[PDB]
């Protein structure tokens, strides 16, 4: 499913992502945007071997079973395949742990370079939410 902004800015509010942590509604979208382009079934091959799942981009490294990530931890007790559904229920509650685990929403490397800093708050700009 490719959501559209004010969309998936609704799903994360009505999955609890909005403030999570602190991170306010826009912070989220604007990851969703670079990581995936909301695009739920996005996956990504990393040069170490591990794969990025879903609008979120949640990493078979630490977060998701993949079988195929040697030395992999599965963090969240998913299957990555659970990440690519329509319903983003399983990213939300797995972006939780990830953004809990000590460096923020730093954990995505393109809310670090994209988002962070920047004026978040457009991404949920007109949304009815
Ligand atoms: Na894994």
């Amino acid at each position: 499913k490719v959501f559209g902004r004010c969309e998936l800015a609704a799903a994360m509010k009505r999955h609890g992502l909005d403030n999570y942590r602190g991170y306010s509604l826009g912070n989220w979208v604007c990851a969703a945007k670079f990581e995936s382009n909301f695009n739920t079934q996005a996956t990504n091959r990393n040069t170490d071997g591990s794969t990025d799942y879903g609008i979120l981009q949640i990493n078979s490294r630490w977060w998701c079973n993949d079988g195929r990530t040697p030395g992999s931890r599965n963090l969240c007790n998913i299957p990555c395949s659970a990440l690519l559904s329509s319903d983003i229920t399983a990213s939300v509650n797995c972006a939780k742990k990830i953004v809990s685990d000590g460096n923020g929403m730093n954990a995505w490397v393109a809310w670090r370079n994209r988002c962070k800093g920047t004026d978040v708050q457009a991404w949920i700009r007109g949304c009815r939410l």
